[PDB]
Parts: C-alpha cells; sequence; structure tokens
C-alpha cells in the first residue's frame, strides 16, 4: 500500500525532497536549492497520516530513515551533509541536470491540456518541452500558440456571443429611457474581428512568456512518436530530427470533419476560417446541428445575417431533446431559418471570393429532404459543422503499441495511460471523455502532480457542467430527463418545473413564458436531483454553483431548504413545487 | 410524540381528511368536496412511515380506526357514509362552515410574507383576511398592493440599476462594432420612471387577482391587534369596526428613518419616494452608507446624475470590509464623489419643488467631519438612507401581551411564535432574523403550512445568500472573513482568492484586477467553506447556487473535485490557490 505508492513516487519524480517542516536540517538543504535554483517537489512528512510508515519506507531505497533525504529521477542523492557537499564542490547542479534522456517530460500539442500539464509539472522540476504546430486549413488559414478553444473556440465564439447580446441591449435601452434609435444603427464585422484577433494575439503571447518563465522548452513544429521514447520532429523548414523523453503525453485535440460530397473542402469553410475571416459571411447556409453549428448561426443572425440551418435529423443530438427543442424554436422566433431533415449533395461555384474589395462569392447549394423532395438555393458562404476528428495517424506510429478505438480515439485507464505504460493521453483525444477545456485543464494539472511531486488525486469525469451558448443559453448539469428514464423506469422518476421571466425583460416587453428550468429526480434515492437544466440569460453563470451540489448528492429537500436571491433567475430553483405527473401548467 | 403532533393538527387545521391512496371509499370523499367546492388539507397515512401509529391516535377523537376521517376546526365530522349523509340532506356546507370567529386567518398587513401566509392557508380551507395599508410619506406619496419589495424595494430599485448598466453596454457596443456614438445619447428619467411604474401596476392588480382567485378577503384598511383574537379596522371613509379570528399573523414591515434635523422631514426624501419621483433629482446628496444608499446612488450616477454620498464612519457595516471597501473604490472610480466621516447638520431651503415645470428645487446642506471641519454645499435633491424600523405602536395594543424587543420588533419562537400563543410574526418585524424577500414568503408559507395542513418543516434562517446590486455588484454567503477569524482564531483560518476579468470586458478595453473572490474556510474542520465572497458582474446568478453547497457543508475539497463551465466568471471558484498566508499575489 504505502510501499507501492513511494516507489512509484522515487521512480517517476524528476528531483523531490522528503522533509519535515520543523527540520532545520532540511530548512538548509531547502535554502541551498532555492540558491541554486533548482525547482523541486517536496512532501512534508510531519503532515501526511501515515508518515512514520513513509519514513520506515524510504530505508529500502537510501538505507536511511531520517530527513532529509533527496532523490533525482529515481536515485537517492544525500542527505543535508552530503548534499552541502556536492555545492560547496560545484558538483550538484551536474547531478540533478544528469538523465538518460534529453526531457523527463515531451508534450506533444500546445492547447488547453498540453500547456497546463507542461507548466505543473516544469514546477516540481521536470525538465520539460512542448511541442505545438497548427496545420493550415483548405483555403490557408492559421493561427498562434494556444489551441482549438484559444484561437478558433471557446474566446472568439464567446466574443461574438457578445456582440450579438449587444444588439438586444440596443434595443432594451430605449425603453429603459436612453435616446437612441435602435432603426439607424448597423455592425461593422471587420470592426469585431480586429478586436477578436488583438484578444487573441495577446493570448498567444501570454503562453510564450509563461512557458519561458516556466523554462519550458518550446518547439513550432510537428511531433511524431515513433518508439516509446522517442519523438520524431518537422521544422518550419523541414528539418528533421528525433529527441527523447522520460514520460510523454499526447495533447494533439481534433480538426473539423467535411461531409464527402463535390465542391465541399474547395467552396466551403469550417468554425476554424470563421473566427478571422477578413469580410462578413453574407447570406448563409450553416450545415450541421451540433452546439458549434447552432452558436455560429445564432450570433451570425443577431449581427444582421440571413442565415439557414440544414438540419439530417435532430439539433443537438445527445443533449434533452425537450431543451434542445426550446433552443430552435427561439431561434427560428428570433430571425434563424430551419432546413429540417435535409442534407447536402453540392456546392456548385457562381462567384470567386473578392479578395480585393473584402467581399465574399456566391455558391449554389443542391440537396434533398428525407422524402425525396429536392432542395435548391444560393447563398455566399457555407459553413461545415458536422462534427470533428483526431488525426493520430500522423502523431502515431502503429508500432508503438498505443491501442485507439474505432473511432480514432486513444483509450486510457483512469489515470490517463495509454496501453504503453510511459505514455499518456489528455483532453479530447481521450476516448469517452467530455470534450471541453476545463476537462482538459483538470485532466494536465492533476496528472502532472501525480508524475512529478507524489500525488494520487484522480480527475472525475462525472456530471461535468456545461453551457450552449446559443442566443437564448441552455445550461445543463448531469443526466437529460430521457435519459434518466432510461435508467430507472418512468414511475421510479419525478420532474419538477416552471417557466419564468427576467425581470431585466418586463420593462423591456419580451416574451413571458420562454425561459424554463426543471430538476429530474430519483423518487427511490431521497429524491435526489439526476439532473439540472435551464433555458434563459446567462445561463453558465446559474449553473455553475449548483454543479457543486449534485457533486455533493443533493436532494430536492436541499433545493427547499435553501433560500432565493431576489431578484434573480437562479432563484426560481429554489421553490420549484409543479410536477410533469400533475400535469399542472408550469407557466408563469 | 406522534400523539401530541396528531393533537396540534386536529385541533388548528380548519378542515381537514386523513386518507389512504388506495381506498375508493376516501376516493368517493374527495371527490363530494371537491364538488361543493370545499378546499381541505389531505394527509394520506399510507406514505408517512408511522402512519399505522397514526390511525390508532384517531380513535382517541373519533372512537374509530378506519379511513376516510373528516375533522373540522377540531370536531370529528364523520366517514364516508357519514359525509354523505350531510351532502344529500344538504346540510354539509353549514357544518364547513361553522366556527367561533370571523375568520381561520387574519394577517395585518399585504407584502411579501403576509400575501404568500394568507395564498397558502387558503388552499387547505382556512378562511383567511388579508389587510393591508399605505400610510403615506410626509410629502404624500403612497401606492399599492404588495409591500416594500414590489412598490419602493428589490423590483424598482433593481429595474433602475438595469437602467444604469445599459449604459456601459451602450460604451461597450462600440468596442464590440456597433456603429452608435455614446457620447451623443442621454437619458430620459421620466420615460423610465413610467415603465417601471407601469410594471409595479401589473403587480398590484396581480396580487389582487390571485387573492380573489383563492377566496381570501382582502381589506384596504388599517388593521390593530386589541386583544388575542380582535383586530379593530379603519376605513378609507374613517369607519371603524371589529373582526375576529382565530390565528393572527402579524406581517407589517418597517418604514425609512429621518435624522432629527432641522429641515430633513421638510425638505428631504426618502427610497419610498424615489421610484416614483416625476422629476430628475438632478445634483443629488445621499446621506448614509447602507445598501440602500450606496444602491441608489450607483445607479443615478449611471444615469447621468452629479452624485455625492455623505458617510458616518464605514461603508456596509456588518458587510464583509475587505469587500465594502472594494465595492466603494470601484463607485468613486466611476464617478460617485464620497464625503467621509462627515454627518449632518441641517437642510436649508433655497428654491421650492416646481410642480407645473416639473424640476427639482434647491437645499443647502450644513454639517461637520470628525476632526471638527465643517461642510456647506448646495443640492437639488436629499436622500436619507439612515436605516429603518417598525412601528407596532401603530398596529399592537400594548395590554395585548405581545412581547417587543429594545428595537422595537417582535420576539419569536423558532416557529414564529409570539409571547401570545395564537398570534405570530414574519418578515422584517421578526427580531434577529435577515429582512430579506424570500425569507419572509419562506416564513409566511412554511407557518400557513404548520397551521392547517399538519407541516412539521421550519424556516432555516442560517447561511441566507445576498446581493448588493452596485454598479459592480456583491454576492455573498456565510461568514465574513472578520466574523470567522474573530470566532475561531486566525490561526484556524485560510483564506484563497483571485482577481480575474470577465471575457465580455476584454474587448470592451475595461479593467483587469478589480472583480475579485475568497474562500473564507475553517482548518480544522477539513476546510470546510465558512463565507463565499464575489465582486463582478451577474453576481446574485453566480451566487446562488453555491448557497445550496454550502447549505450542504462544501469543503474545499468539494470545490476543487467540481468542474469549471468555461468560458464564465463563477468557474473561477472551481480553481483557487492562492491563499492570503502566502503573500502570493492575487492579481491576473
Ligand atoms: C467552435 C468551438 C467552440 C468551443 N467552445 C467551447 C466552450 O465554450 N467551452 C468549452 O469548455 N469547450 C469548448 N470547445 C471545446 C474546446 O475547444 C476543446 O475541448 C479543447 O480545445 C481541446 O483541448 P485539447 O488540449 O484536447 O486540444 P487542442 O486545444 O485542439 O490543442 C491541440 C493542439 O495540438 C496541435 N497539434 C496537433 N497535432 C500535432 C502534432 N503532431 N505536433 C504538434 N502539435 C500538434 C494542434 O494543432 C493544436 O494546437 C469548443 C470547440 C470548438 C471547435
Ligand atoms: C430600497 C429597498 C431595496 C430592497 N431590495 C431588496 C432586494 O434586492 N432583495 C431582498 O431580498 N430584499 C430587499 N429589500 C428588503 C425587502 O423589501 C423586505 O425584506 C421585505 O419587503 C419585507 O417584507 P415584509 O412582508 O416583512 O414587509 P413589507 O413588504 O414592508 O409589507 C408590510 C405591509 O404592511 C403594511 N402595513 C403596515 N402596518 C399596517 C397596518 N397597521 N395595517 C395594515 N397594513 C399595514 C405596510 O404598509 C406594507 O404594505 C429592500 C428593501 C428596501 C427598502
Ligand atoms: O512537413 S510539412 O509540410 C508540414 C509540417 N510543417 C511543420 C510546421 C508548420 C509550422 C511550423 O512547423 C513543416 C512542413
Ligand atoms: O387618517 S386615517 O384614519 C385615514 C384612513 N386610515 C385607513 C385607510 C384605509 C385605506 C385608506 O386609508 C388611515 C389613517
Amino acid at each position: 500500500g504505502t510501499s507501492q505508492w513511494l516507489r512509484k513516487t522515487v521512480d517517476s519524480a524528476a528531483v523531490i525532497l522528503f522533509s519535515k517542516t520543523t527540520c532545520p536540517y532540511c530548512k538548509k538543504v531547502k535554502d541551498v536549492l532555492a540558491e541554486a535554483k533548482i525547482k523541486h517537489a517536496t512532501i512534508e512528512l510531519d503532515q501526511l497520516s501515515n508518515g512514520s510508515a513513509i519514513q520506515k519506507c524510504l530505508a529500502s531505497f537510501s538505507k536511511i530513515e531520517t530527513v532529509p533525504q533527496m532523490f533525482v529521477r529515481g536515485k537517492f542523492i544525500g542527505d543535508s551533509q552530503t548534499v552541502l557537499k556536492y555545492y560547496s564542490n560545484d558538483e550538484l547542479a551536474g547531478i540533478v541536470n544528469e538523465s538518460k534522456y534529453d526531457y523527463d517530460l515531451i508534450v506533444i500539442g500546445g492547447g488547453s491540456g498540453g500547456l497546463a500539464a507542461g507548466k505543473e509539472a516544469a514546477k516540481y522540476g521536470a525538465k520539460t518541452a512542448v511541442l505545438d504546430y497548427v496545420e493550415p486549413t483548405p483555403i490557408g488559414t492559421t493561427w498562434g500558440l494556444g489551441g482549438t478553444c484559444v484561437n478558433v473556440g471557446c474566446i472568439p465564439k464567446k466574443l461574438m456571443h457578445q456582440a450579438g447580446l449587444l444588439s438586444h441591449a440596443l434595443e432594451d435601452a430605449e425603453h429603459f429611457g436612453w435616446s437612441l434609435d435602435r432603426s439607424k444603427i448597423s455592425h461593422n464585422w471587420s470592426t469585431m474581428v480586429e478586436g477578436v484577433q488583438s484578444h487573441i494575439g495577446s493570448l498567444n503571447w501570454g503562453y510564450k512568456v509563461a512557458l519561458r518563465d516556466n523554462q519550458v522548452t518550446y518547439l513550432n513544429a510537428k511531433g511524431r512518436l515513433i518508439s516509446p521514447h522517442e519523438v520524431q520532429i518537422t521544422d518550419k523548414n523541414q528539418k528533421v530530427s528525433t529527441i527523447t523523453g522520460n514520460k510523454i503525453i499526447l495533447a494533439t485535440g481534433e480538426r473539423p470533419k467535411y461531409p464527402e460530397i463535390p465542391g465541399a473542402v474547395e467552396y466551403g469553410i469550417t468554425s476554424d476560417d470563421l473566427f478571422s475571416l477578413p469580410y462578413f459571411p453574407g447570406k448563409t447556409l450553416v450545415i450541421g446541428a451540433s452546439y458549434v453549428a447552432l452558436e455560429c448561426a445564432g450570433f451570425l443572425a443577431s449581427l444582421g445575417g440571413d442565415v439557414t440551418v440544414m438540419v439530417r435529423s435532430i439539433l443537438l443530438r445527445g443533449f434533452d431533446q425537450q431543451m434542445a427543442e426550446k433552443v430552435g424554436d427561439y431561434m427560428e422566433n428570433h430571425g434563424v431559418k430551419f432546413a429540417k431533415l435535409c442534407v447536402p449533395d453540392e456546392i456548385k461555384q457562381l462567384k470567386v471570393v473578392d479578395t480585393e474589395n473584402n467581399k465574399p462569392g456566391l455558391l449554389l447549394v443542391k440537396g434533398h429532404y428525407t422524402d425525396g423532395k429536392k432542395f435548391e438555393e444560393e447563398f455566399e458562404t457555407v459553413i461545415f459543422a458536422v462534427g470533428r476528428e483526431p488525426q493520430l495517424s500522423k502523431v502515431l506510429c502503429e508500432t508503438v503499441g498505443v491501442k485507439l478505438d474505432k473511432n480514432g480515439r486513444v483509450v486510457c485507464t483512469d489515470d490517463e495511460q495509454t496501453t504503453v505504460s510511459n505514455v499518456y493521453a489528455i483532453g479530447d483525444i481521450n476516448a469517452g471523455k467530455p470534450q471541453l477545456t476545463p476537462v482538459a485543464i483538470q485532466a494536465g494539472r492533476y496528472l502532472a502532480r501525480r508524475l512529478f511531486a507524489g500525488a494520487t488525486e484522480l480527475t472525475d469525469y462525472s456530471n461535468v457542467a456545461t453551457t450552449v451558448f446559443t442566443p437564448l443559453e441552455y445550461g445543463a448539469c448531469g443526466l437529460s430527463e430521457e435519459d434518466a428514464i432510461e435508467k430507472y423506469g418512468d414511475k421510479d422518476i419525478e420532474v419538477y418545473h416552471s417557466n419564468f421571466k427576467p425581470l431585466e425583460w418586463t420593462v423591456a416587453h419580451r416574451e413571458d413564458n420562454v425561459c424554463y428550468m426543471k430538476l429530474v429526480c430519483r423518487k427511490s434515492d431521497n429524491m435526489r436531483v439526476l439532473g439540472l437544466h435551464v433555458l434563459g440569460p446567462n445561463a453558465g453563470e446559474i449553473t455553475q454553483g449548483y454543479a457543486v451540489a449534485i457533486k455533493m448528492g443533493a436532494t430536492k429537500a436541499d433545493f427547499d431548504r435553501t433560500i432565493g436571491i431576489h431578484p434573480t433567475c437562479s432563484e426560481t430553483f429554489t421553490t420549484l413545487h409543479v410536477t410533469k405527473k400533475s400535469g399542472v401548467s408550469p407557466i408563469v
């Protein structure tokens, strides 16, 4: 138990000190390591339940049972007299830098998870390199350090969402007494994109400074794992070379998919291209029905666009379908057109994009509805949002032995280990895990702590909350209503629900019974909250806090005994009483 | 014992049926009562764990042990055969209306708590009257049914806060690409007031409709308790008469104080007058430093007023003081002037309010600072927010025997009972309790269930969350940092904290390090979260959900293992790590 933990910790930590808070000999070693600029992990034995057992287990490695004890890459280095000796004799630097590999850690991929892992590992003295390269899109788009979220995901997505929310703010301002006239105000797309790209640029810069300040080596190069410890890198000048590392973290993420139809790659675009587009898309078709599809269609419409979404079958597959339908109806009532039960057959080019005058081209889209009727219509821009996929065939030689699943994602144990014992995987390519930036960050930081600082905490992937930033936002935590009924049966499930109206919407003359909330509960388990769902403004701020209560096992009774904050939207969760089985109306 | 529960339930219920869900005889009785339009409480014995015991004790009243058993105001009425006998003999209506008093319940006060209590009591067959009257302010302001929050509190306050928030939305919109020029836009006070008052008018009317549809008698009259069961009422036409009731609930609230100085009552106003003022206040002095004072000063500045606050000692006495200082510092940087350590001595009239042209008058304010120096300045409007107090002399005859404390508030047990066994008190006049609208509603609804439906649940008044709606809002749940240190000792307290910047502020070029949050925790109790604090946009939405987790006993480990929603402000709580004891900066 304790014995196997100690061996695992000593074997993979890069530099680690065993210590007690009250020991002046340990203080003297800490001071020497600080002065020499030697970073290391520290375990304070006097602060652990079984420090006594741990102190005795150290002797199986060092043949002594006192503190301090210094180790470098699995090897006992000395007590305080020995460490001081090495320091005085100018020998300490060379010992702590002695390694069988170029790096203690190589991270392949410089996104949300990889950056977080690399920075955390370096704080405990691991000699670390992070590799990042951005393969250009079909039309040539490329961007800087930071990954999908920073450059072409969460960050620019929510900034343009905000630009679209401000259009309703301008409308609302008239009713609250401001003198503007919403009817004579227009939006400039390229002004918005300049502002968004300037913030992304400051993040690109920020991460390069953060890696330099943590002594992480940053290589803007494509990586390929060719054996368990060898990473082949290719330059921006196509220079090829090989580096070695003790531990390897794969953190390379995904890229958008294209359907195999004529004209799709040549004439359409994806979200990768959209957030830095130099011209307003104009009349736009969005193909797909994921949260990416619906979020982009939504802000394009709020910014004055003529927008259609082409839906193969359902909206938001895998989310609660009653919530998904309310999301779609609101978008349709505020402008967005939907072509339902429809797929595309080809894209034809009527006009080439005008780089000179900064204007889109023109396309003819042909398709069919599931009953066989035909679809034919002209658009200026066609955005494909039909899923994302890893491309590990590039990153990973088949002979290394890292196992993939039928979608090409990496099969991992619950501590992120692959089938190759020194190789781990995090973020979107970890099979079966929620594909979200806070998950990738948590997994990468927690893993770095286990490898290099002796931590034991695992990442908990259950009941992770989400928010879809559609024009009216949708927050959720836990099971959908249909999944709860599937798992436990209808008679064991109670659902509490209510409509509501934000106070901010009253003077503004907005809709009475559009926002909506429900709790899905299990009768036989003290009416445990199995899932929470809210459609309304600031849905992500509303939901975040409740995700702690659900993690702790909240029941309906816990929600009833907590008091509301007034006036808020979130307080409605604390007074729910209408059940779906009663058949009583949920309106206000 | 189960028997003394059953006893109190039978004596206090107006009309109650003891039943079982599977018995078709109870079903015949239920339908008879439904058709004769008789409302009643129902206790389903085949759902409570000791229903067997209760069935036994019913015999102490009815001499039978079967089900159904119907009771009216403490008296057993019959089983299925007997209830049906009364029905087909036209005797049933007279038996259920037989009472010693005019009403089962008289509520004095038609505000947050009173209306909630009255409506809930009526759902169980209690014959209920709700009394309400609004004594005019010194200048004659009056308003309709609904209480302080609805008319001159939370509702109009938060609508004017939103009007102020929208001026920064107009500034922000330019950076997000919208073509408006903020510098050329002004605000119209009276247009805002008309929209705000039209919403308040729909609430006044909605409450009258709700009372009518619940068969609650509403009397717009001043009530006075002269003996335990007798309430004397006075007409709008000065007509005096007496009504009697079994149970009495006092829910009459508070009104603002004036300082005892020359000119205050004659020439100043308070919050009661502000929300329906027909002219813009103009250059305004707010005297006081409560949440009412800072909230009013804050939106007045955002709507374009010249605004000054005069502070006797500190801001937000009784709230966490590090947070109160950050609140005031934000306001001072955005155009609220403060006159610190200062009190007023007199108000001189220089110009009378111009009713015709819809213009304020002009006043001269004279005061002094704590050193000795003097204050003298003219203002168009002077608003007093120096506290609120009850006026129970008006409501309660001294001889009835209801004990008050030294502030004039009613001393109650933990079930809201006064020193007179049939008289209860709820809301702002219940001594010792948080003075908040959702607390009054929970107290009133829960009490009505105990009196008329055999409920046992009590209101929980601990760790009730709050939000102050200053220009930058401040949400809190639990202890301030100073209260926690004083209760447990500095060595047993750990504080995690961080600055943050909302994503929405990046393109808008707003401030990097003004928003702030912290968790105040107890080391020796598993790092239990004692208090949560957040300064930022949408702070009430952010805080509300964490209140459930704090109710359930959340620890720091619970916050750490929960995953954030990205991008939100609230997610910063899931990754806090900088302790105050460490000395490391909290900035970003
Ligand atoms: C449009 C959109 C919006 C989103 N919005 C949200 C949101 O609001 N909230 C949320 O939580 N999540 C959101 N997500 C999801 C979020 O972006 C991902 O979960 C996250 O970025 C995945 O992180 P990662 O570290 O796994 O991979 P990535 O962030 O994709 O980083 C992988 C990096 O490695 C690089 N790379 C690939 N192969 C190699 C190689 N061989 N050598 C070197 N480098 C390589 C890639 O080019 C990339 O830079 C959104 C995603 C999209 C597409
Ligand atoms: C400016 C301001 C802002 C506020 N903002 C908030 C906020 O954002 N959130 C929050 O939770 N709380 C807020 N509050 C507090 C909230 O308004 C009170 O806690 C709440 O109104 C108390 O309700 P109540 O039922 O105790 O009394 P009230 O709502 O004051 O109702 C009592 C009613 O009884 C009437 N009455 C009095 N005497 C008699 C009599 N003898 N006969 C008949 N009728 C009588 C009164 O005129 C009144 O109509 C605010 C308060 C103020 C002043
Ligand atoms: O082989 S390539 O065509 C594709 C991979 N690239 C690596 C790269 C891109 C940017 C910097 O480094 C070199 C040429
Ligand atoms: O001077 S008063 O008697 C005037 C009338 N009363 C009660 C009342 C009910 C409706 C309007 O007014 C208050 C004091």
